[PDB]
């Protein structure tokens, strides 16, 4: 499923996405934007480490989620990384929680740091009632 902008932002936030370990909605909203540009189904083969990103997030099979074809992986979220591509973001979000719990938080994700981090995000909630 491909998120419209402000359906995603109220999604999140009736997910308890909004404030999550101090990170605001429009951050996490920069974050899917960047990653999968709002799509639950995108995945990313990274051919180097033989792992792959799953879904709106983009999270990655070396740690959060198990495909059974990463080596040495773990699994974080304790998901099948095929929940990861459900049209229905909870499984998703519970990880990308998940992930922030971790001491770099929202730093996790590369792309926040190139495209959210120090950049005025409000563009992404306004409108959107959140």
């Amino acid at each position: 499923k491909l998120f419209e902008r402000c359906e995603l932002a109220r999604t999140l936030k009736r997910l308890g996405m909004d404030g999550y370990r101090g990170i605001s909605l429009a951050n996490w909203m920069c974050l899917a934007k960047w990653e999968s540009g709002y799509n639950t189904r995108a995945t990313n083969y990274n051919a180097g480490d033989r792992s792959t990103d799953y879904g709106i997030f983009q999270i990655n099979s070396r740690y959060w989620c198990n495909d059974g074809k990463t080596p040495g992986a773990v699994n974080a979220c304790h998901l099948s990384c095929s929940a990861l591509l459900q049209d229905n973001i909870a499984d998703a979000v519970a990880c990308a929680k998940r992930v922030v719990r971790d001491p770099q938080g929202i730093r996790a994700w590369v792309a926040w740091r190139n495209r959210c981090q120090n950049r005025d995000v409000r563009q992404y909630v306004q409108g959107c009632g959140v």
